[PDB]
C-alpha cells in the first residue's frame, strides 16, 4: 500500500544522488549526458522496473563556437573596442578545474555582429513596449534592447524586440531582481554574482518540439524543414550578461528618464532609456546543429490495467551542473523509481502501468518530451491517464507549489493532509496544514493555491497538445537567482536550500503519492466538479475583460449567453455523473466510468488548435502569448480580447471574439456530454 | 441470436416501406421531409428503440428562384433568344399534380447570366482539359463549358473549369452514358428519357461539411463564415440540361474535330471542341439561404458494452421522390430496425450498443451527417467501433458491390458465405459464391473485388476524417440511367429494378448481419492482416508511380526504403497480434484487445490532415483530388507526385514527395505498435 510506498523513500538517497548527477555538467547532445542516460537506465534496471529503453532522436541544437566566442563590446568614434563582456563566468570555488562548462550563451541566436544605440526596455514585456512606442513615442527599430531579465520568458522578450524593429537584443540579470537583499553573493551566500550569468534558450516554438519536424519524430528517416522554414528561430542576436558588465553598458546612457520608478533596478544607475548615450557592438558566432538526443524510458507493468499509463517525467540535461534545475528533481525521479522496484521486488504491482521518463534537451525547448510524445501520439491519447512532471524539486525553502489541472485538485489535497509538514514551526501538522496557511488561494475560501498550467517545461505536449491531465509540485520561495548559471552546485543545495534534505523528501512524497494513488486506485482520483467550479469562475473573468468595451458589445451583438450556458451544463451533468460514480459496482462499469474520467481532459482539445497555434490544442488552457510561463484560461478569447482598441477593422476583431465564444462554448458543451449517460 | 435477426426481415415490409417513402418529394429543408423525420421517429420508437431524437442544424443550402426560373439560350448577332432549355423535365405518368417537384439545378450555383463561345470538354475531368490545354492548344479562359455528366463527381468537373478560365458550365447528361443500349426510355423501361436532367451540387467541400462552419456544428448559436469566406462554393454558374437540349447547343459547334473516338458521343452530333459555331447565354437565379435540417439518431442500449457504438446510418433527403436513391436504403434501414426492435421486444440486448441514423441533407454535401458528427466527435472517436452506410440498396441487379476498410473484410466474406444467392442461376448458393464468380478480384485470387472507400457519401467523416471503420453494400449493375432525376420514382422500382425485392433483402442481410456481429461478437470482427496484405500492395503500387521518374529519384535521393520497413514491421506486428488475440480468456484482457482493435483504424489519422484538406486526415485513404467519389491510397505521396514533371522547381516538389513517404511511414509505423504488447 501507499504508507509502505512513502515510507521507502529516504532523504539519504536523494541527497546521494543528487551529489551523483551534478560533479560533471550535462549539457544537451554532449557525450556526458550520453553516459548519464546509461547510467540512469542501468539502476532503473537494477531498481526493478520490467523495461528501460533509450529514445533517440536528432534535434536541432545550439552551441557557441569554442574557438570564435561571443561578447559585447562598446566601440568609439575609430570603431576601437573599449569595453569587452567576459568570455565565461569565474567558476565557483573547487570547479576550475571542470572543462566543457559551456560559456553563456542564448541558444538559438542566429550568428552577427550589429552596430547601434543601446534602448533600455525594462523587463521587455509587451506591455513595456507599450509605454516605449505608444506614450513615450521612442522607436525601437534599428536600435539594439537591452532587456533584463525576469517577469516573462526570455523568448516572449526576444520576440517582442524583433516586431519592435530592434536588431539585437542583449539580456541581463539586475539585482532588483536576483539579488536577495541581506545575503551574501555565492559561494557565501545564494545570490547571483556580478559575473553570473542566466543561460537559455529564447525560442518561440508554441509547442511545434525540434523546429526542424514540427508534428513528426525526428527519427532516422525524418524529412527536415530547411533552417529558413524552421520554426521558432530569432532573426535577431541574442547575447545575455551578468550585473558588471551590465553596469558598464548602462551608466552612459542618455535620452529620455524612465517613465517611473518601477524601470529602475538598483544599479548605482540612472536606467534612462536612450535612445544612444560611441556605439554597442555584439559578436555572436553560435552554430546550430542536428545533434542526437537520449531520453530514458522505464516500464513498469500494471497487474490490472496494463494498457493504461501514468507517466512520471522530467529532464536529465543542465545547463551546466544543474545543481536545482533539474538534478534536484532527477534524484527524486531516482528514488521514487528505487521505491516502487523494492514494492515490485516484494511481489507487489500497481494496477496501471507506469512510466518514468528522464528527458533530454528539455533546456533546448522542451524537445525530448516532446519529440517522444510526436512518435507515441496514438498510445498516449488513447491510453494515457495523467501526466506528473519533476523538474527542480526546490525553488526555496517557505512552500508547497502545485499548478495542475483541476482534475487533480481533490487528489493534492487529500494526499497533502497526509504528509507532514517538513516546515519550521509545523512539527507534527500537516502539509495541508503549512501549505495553506503560507500560500492561500484568493479565489476562496479556506484553501491554498493551485495555479494554472502554462508552459516552459516538459508537460506542455502532454497537456496542452494532448489533452492529458497534468501536474507539477515543487517547494518554492515567498526565477531563484542562481538559475541557470555555473553556481548551481550541489553545494549550493546542501548549504544554503536544503542541508537535511527534507524539502526533496516531501517533494518526492507529494510527486512520488500522486503517482501511486493514479496509478492504483480502483476509480480514477479525477473530481469533475472541480472543473466545473473553475470554468465559472474563468468565465467571469473573460466576461468582465470583455464588459471593459460596452459600446461595442452593444454594436456588434457580442453575447456570452452561449458559454455561461455551457458551464451550466456543465456544472449539472458533472454533479449527476459525480452521483453515478458513488453508486455501482463489474470491471466493465468501472472500465466505463474511468474511460469517461480519463477522457475528460482529452474533451477540451481542439484538433484544429488556437489561432496561429496549431500545436496548443487545450481551449481551456493555453501559455500566455505574452508569457509563456503563465497560463491563460480560455485563452481563444483572451487573445482576440487583447489590445482590441488599437485594431483597424473593430468588427472584423468583435466578429473573431464572438468566433472565440462560440468555439469555447461548444467545447465546453461537447466536454460535459462526455459524461452523460453513455447510451 | 443471428439466424433469428435475419429471418425477421421481410422483402413485404421493404417494399411496404419504399412505397410509402416515394410518394412525395422529400428535398432538405422543405416541411415535407421534416414530416417523414416525424414519422420515422415515431416508427423507430413503435419498432422498440431505447430512445429516438430530433437533432437539428441550420445550414448553407440551395434553392431555385420559384419565380425566376434558370435556362440557358442561344442568342443571335441582336441578343434575341432563339433556343431555350426546357424549365422543367416531363413528369412522370400519374404525377402530374404532384407540387413541389424542384426543378432541375445545379445546387450552390452563384447567380449570373454570362454570355460567350461554347468549348466541349468531354467529361471535364483532369484529363481532358490536359488534352485541351497541352496538346490540342485550346484555351476555355473567358469560354462556357459545356460537358457531359459521367465518370468522375461532377464538383470535380466544375472545379476543372474554374481554373482553366471558363466563366459558365453546363452538365448534360449524354445517352452514351446514361441510355443502356436496347431498352426503353421510362416510363416503358429504365433508360434516362431525352427530357430528363440529373440534378445535384457542385461543392467542393473536401469534408468540411456545412460550408459556413468548418470544424464546429451548425447549432443555434453557431458563428457563420460571411458567403465570400465560405468554403467550398463555385465561383462561377452552372447548369444542368438533358440530352434533347443538348443537341441543340452542339449541332452548331465549330473549330477543332474531337481529338479522337473517346470524346464522342451517340447524339448524331460532330462534337467538335469549338470554340465557338451565334452566343450562348446562361440565366441563373439559384439562392443559398441558411436552412434548418433534421438527422434522426435512434438508440439500442448495449448491455454489457454501452460505451461502444455500432452506427448504421443512410439519408433520408432525396431531389425528387427518390425511388432508389435514398428511400430504396433507408426502406432497408427501416426494416433493419423494425427486426432488431423485435428481438429486443422478447428481452434481447447487442452486446454494444446501436445507433440507427435518418440523415438529413446528404444531397447538399453531406450535411447532415457531417454537422452530427461534428458536434459528437469527442464520442465518436474514443467510442465507435464501426460505421455502415445505408443509401441506395440497389443500382442494378447484377452483383453485390462491397467497399470498405480491409479491417472488415474477413467479416464480409464470412457473413456472405451464410447467405443465400438471390440471383437468377446461383439458387442453393452463396450470396459469396454468386458475388465471387461475378465480381473477382484482380489484386489476388479466388475472393470477389472489394473496393476501396472513397467519398460522395455518408461514411465520408466518419471514416475520412475521425477514421472509424466504414463499409457499405449495394447491388450493382454490370451512375445509373435515371439517377438524380424525377424518373427514379416506387414504380422504377418495382417494374424494373427489384420485382421480388429479393436484391433489396440481400442487401438488408448483408447490412444488417454485419451491424449485427459488429454490435454482438465477443471480440470485434477485424482482421488486422488484412490492412498488412492491402499496405503492401499500395506501397508496390505507389512506388512504381515514382520510378517513372529514375532520373529525378536518383538526384533527389528518394528512397522508398523507410515506407516498406513500415509496412514490413506492421506485418510483424499484425501476426503477433493476432496470435495473442487467439490465445486469452477475463472481461479486462478482451476490453484491452478490442480497443487496439477499435483503434487501429484510429491510428491512421493525422491531426495535421493532408496538404491543404484539412478535413481528410485518414493518411492511407482519401478521395481523389481528381473525383471525390474514387478512393485513392497513400494520397500524400499521390498528389505530391501528380503531373510532377509539369512543376517549375523540381528540387522543391521531389522534397515534398519524400516529405510526404516520411509521413507515410512514420504512420504506418505508429499504427502497429498500437498492436503491441501494450507495457
Ligand atoms: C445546455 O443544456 C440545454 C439542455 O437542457 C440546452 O438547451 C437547448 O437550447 C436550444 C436553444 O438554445 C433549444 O433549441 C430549440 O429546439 C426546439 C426543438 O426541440 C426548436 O423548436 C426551437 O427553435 C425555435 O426557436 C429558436 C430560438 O428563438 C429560433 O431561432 C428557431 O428558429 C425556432 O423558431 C429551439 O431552437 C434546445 O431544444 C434546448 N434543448 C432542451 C431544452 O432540451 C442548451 O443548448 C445547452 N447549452 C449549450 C450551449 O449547449
Ligand atoms: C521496423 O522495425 C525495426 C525494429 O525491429 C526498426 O529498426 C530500427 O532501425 C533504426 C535504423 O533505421 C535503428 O537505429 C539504430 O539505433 C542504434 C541504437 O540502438 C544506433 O546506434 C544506430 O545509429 C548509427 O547508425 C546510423 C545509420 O547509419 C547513423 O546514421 C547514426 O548516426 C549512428 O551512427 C542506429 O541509428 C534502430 O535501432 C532499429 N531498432 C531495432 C533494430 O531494434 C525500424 O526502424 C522499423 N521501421 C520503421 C520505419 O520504423
Ligand atoms: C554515480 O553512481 C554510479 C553507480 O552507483 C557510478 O557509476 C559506476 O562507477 C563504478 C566505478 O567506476 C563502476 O564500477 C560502474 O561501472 C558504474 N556504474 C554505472 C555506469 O552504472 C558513477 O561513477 C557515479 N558517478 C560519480 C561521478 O560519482
Ligand atoms: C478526498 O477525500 C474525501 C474525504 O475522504 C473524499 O470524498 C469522500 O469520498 C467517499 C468515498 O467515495 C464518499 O463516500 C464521501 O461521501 C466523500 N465525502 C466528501 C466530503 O465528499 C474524496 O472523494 C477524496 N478525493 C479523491 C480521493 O479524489
Ligand atoms: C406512411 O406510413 C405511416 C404510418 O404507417 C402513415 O402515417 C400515418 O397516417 C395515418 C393516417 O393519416 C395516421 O393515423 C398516423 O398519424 C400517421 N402516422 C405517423 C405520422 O406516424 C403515412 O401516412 C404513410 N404515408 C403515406 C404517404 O402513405
Ligand atoms: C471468418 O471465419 C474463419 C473460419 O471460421 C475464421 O478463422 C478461424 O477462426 C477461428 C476462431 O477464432 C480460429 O480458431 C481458426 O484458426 C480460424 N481459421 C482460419 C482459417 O483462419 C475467421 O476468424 C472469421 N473471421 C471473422 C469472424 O472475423
Ligand atoms: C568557428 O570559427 C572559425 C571562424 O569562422 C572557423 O574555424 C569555424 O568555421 C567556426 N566553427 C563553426 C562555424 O562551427
Ligand atoms: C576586445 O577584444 C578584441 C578581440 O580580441 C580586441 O581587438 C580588443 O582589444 C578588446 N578590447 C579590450 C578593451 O580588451
Ligand atoms: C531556507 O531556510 C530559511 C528559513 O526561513 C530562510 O530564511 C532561508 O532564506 C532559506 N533558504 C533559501 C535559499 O531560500
Ligand atoms: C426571385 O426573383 C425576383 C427578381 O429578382 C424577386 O422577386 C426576388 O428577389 C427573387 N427571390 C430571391 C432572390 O430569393
Ligand atoms: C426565351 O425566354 C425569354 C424570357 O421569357 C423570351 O423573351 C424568349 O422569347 C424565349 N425564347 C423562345 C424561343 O421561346
Ligand atoms: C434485372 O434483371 C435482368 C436479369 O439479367 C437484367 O437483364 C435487367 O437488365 C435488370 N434490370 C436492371 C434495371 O438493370
Ligand atoms: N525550462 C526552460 C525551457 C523552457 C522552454 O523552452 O519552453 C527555460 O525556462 O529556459
Ligand atoms: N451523393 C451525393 C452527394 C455527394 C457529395 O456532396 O459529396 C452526390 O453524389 O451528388
Ligand atoms: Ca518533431
Ligand atoms: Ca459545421
Ligand atoms: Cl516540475
Ligand atoms: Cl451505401
Ligand atoms: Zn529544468
Ligand atoms: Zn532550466
Ligand atoms: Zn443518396
Ligand atoms: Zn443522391
Amino acid at each position: 500500500n501507499m504508507k509502505a510506498f512513502l515510507d521507502e523513500l529516504k532523504a539519504e538517497n536523494i541527497k546521494k544522488f543528487l551529489y551523483n548527477f551534478t560533479q560533471i555538467p550535462h549539457l544537451a547532445g554532449t557525450e556526458q549526458n550520453f553516459q548519464l542516460a546509461k547510467q540512469i537506465q542501468s539502476q532503473w534496471k537494477e531498481f526493478g522496473l520490467d523495461s528501460v529503453e533509450l529514445a533517440h532522436y536528432d534535434v536541432l541544437l545550439s552551441y557557441p563556437n569554442k574557438t570564435h566566442p561571443n561578447y559585447i563590446s562598446i566601440i568609439n568614434e575609430d570603431g576601437n573596442e573599449i569595453f569587452n563582456t567576459s568570455l565565461f563566468e569565474p567558476p565557483p570555488p573547487g570547479y576550475e578545474n571542470v572543462s566543457d562548462i559551456v560559456p553563456p550563451f542564448s541558444a538559438f541566436s542566429p550568428q552577427g555582429m550589429p552596430e547601434g544605440d543601446l534602448v533600455y526596455v525594462n523587463y521587455a514585456r509587451t506591455e513595456d513596449f507599450f509605454k516605449l512606442e505608444r506614450d513615450m513615442k521612442i522607436n525601437c527599430s534599428g536600435k539594439i534592447v537591452i532587456a533584463r531579465y525576469g517577469k516573462v520568458f526570455r523568448g516572449n522578450k526576444v520576440k517582442n524586440a524583433q516586431l519592435a524593429g530592434a536588431k539585437g537584443v542583449i539580456l541581463y540579470s539586475d539585482p532588483a531582481d536576483y539579488f536577495a537583499p541581506g545575503v551574501k553573493s555565492y559561494p557565501d551566500g545564494w545570490n547571483l554574482p556580478g559575473g553570473g550569468v542566466q543561460r537559455g534558450n529564447i525560442l518561440n516554438l508554441n509547442g511545434a518540439g525540434d523546429p526542424l519536424t514540427p508534428g513528426y519524430p525526428a527519427n532516422e528517416y525524418a524529412y527536415r524543414r530547411g533552417i529558413a522554414e524552421a520554426v521558432g528561430l530569432p532573426s535577431i542576436p541574442v547575447h545575455p550578461i551578468g550585473y558588471y558588465d551590465a553596469q558598464k553598458l548602462l551608466e552612459k546612457m542618455g535620452g529620455s528618464a524612465p517613465p517611473d520608478s518601477s524601470w529602475r533596478g538598483s544599479l548605482k544607475v540612472p536606467y534612462n532609456v536612450g535612445p544612444g548615450f560611441q556605439k554597442v557592438k555584439m559578436h555572436i558566432h553560435s552554430t546550430n546543429e542536428v545533434t542526437r538526443i537520449y531520453n530514458v524510458i522505464g516500464t513498469l507493468r500494471g497487474a490490472v490495467e496494463p494498457d493504461r499509463y501514468v507517466i512520471l517525467g522530467g529532464h536529465r540535461d543542465s545547463w551546466v551542473f544543474g545543481g536545482i534545475d533539474p538534478q534536484s528533481g532527477a534524484a527524486v525521479v531516482h528514488e521514487i523509481v528505487r521505491s516502487f522496484g523494492t514494492l515490485k521486488k516484494e511481489g507487489w504491482r500497481p494496477r496501471r502501468t507506469i512510466l518514468f521518463a528522464s528527458w533530454d534537451a528539455e533546456e533546448f525547448g522542451l524537445l525530448g518530451s516532446t519529440e517522444w510524445a510526436e512518435e507515441n501520439s496514438r498510445l498516449l491519447q488513447e491510453r494515457g491517464v495523467a501526466y506528473i512532471n519533476a523538474d527542480s524539486s526546490i525553488e526555496g525553502n517557505y512552500t508547497l507549489r502545485v499548478d495542475c489541472t483541476p482534475l487533480m485538485y481533490s487528489l493534492v489535497h487529500n494526499l497533502t493532509k497526509e504528509l507532514k509538514s517538513p516546515d519550521e514551526g509545523f512539527e507534527g501538522k500537516s502539509l495541508y496544514e503549512s501549505w495553506t496557511k503560507k500560500s492561500p488561494s484568493p479565489e476562496f475560501s479556506g484553501m491554498p493555491r493551485i495555479s494554472k498550467l502554462g508552459s516552459g517545461n516538459d508537460f506542455e505536449v502532454f497537456f496542452q497538445r494532448l489533452g492529458i491531465a497534468s501536474g507539477r509540485a515543487r517547494y518554492t520561495k515567498n526565477g531563484y537567482p542562481l538559475y541557470h548559471s555555473v553556481y548551481e552546485t550541489y553545494e549550493l543545495v546542501e548549504k544554503f536550500y536544503d542541508p537535511m534534505f527534507k524539502y526533496h523528501l516531501t517533494v518526492a512524497q507529494v510527486r512520488g503519492g500522486m503517482v501511486f494513488e493514479l496509478a492504483n486506485s480502483i476509480v480514477l482520483p479525477f473530481d469533475c466538479r472541480d472543473y466545473a467550479v473553475v470554468l465559472r469562475k474563468y468565465a467571469d473573468k473573460i466576461y468582465s475583460i470583455s464588459m471593459k468595451h460596452p459600446q461595442e458589445m452593444k454594436t456588434y451583438s457580442v453575447s456570452f449567453d452561449s458559454l455561461f450556458s455551457a458551464v451550466k451544463n456543465f456544472t449539472e451533468i458533472a454533479s449527476k455523473f459525480s452521483e453515478r460514480l458513488q453508486d455501482f459496482d463489474n470491471p466493465i462499469v468501472l472500465r466505463m466510468m474511468n474511460d469517461q474520467l480519463m477522457f475528460l481532459e482529452r474533451a477540451f482539445i481542439d484538433p484544429l488548435g488556437l489561432p496561429d497555434r496549431p500545436f496548443y490544442r487545450h481551449v481551456i488552457y493555453a501559455p500566455s502569448s505574452h508569457n509563456k510561463y503563465a497560463g491563460e484560461s480560455f485563452p481563444g478569447i483572451y487573445d482576440a480580447l487583447f489590445d482590441i482598441e488599437s485594431k483597424v477593422d473593430p468588427s472584423k476583431a468583435w466578429g473573431e471574439v464572438k468566433r472565440q465564444i462560440y468555439v469555447a462554448a461548444f467545447t465546453v458543451q461537447a466536454a460535459a456530454e462526455t459524461l452523460s449517460e453513455v447510451a
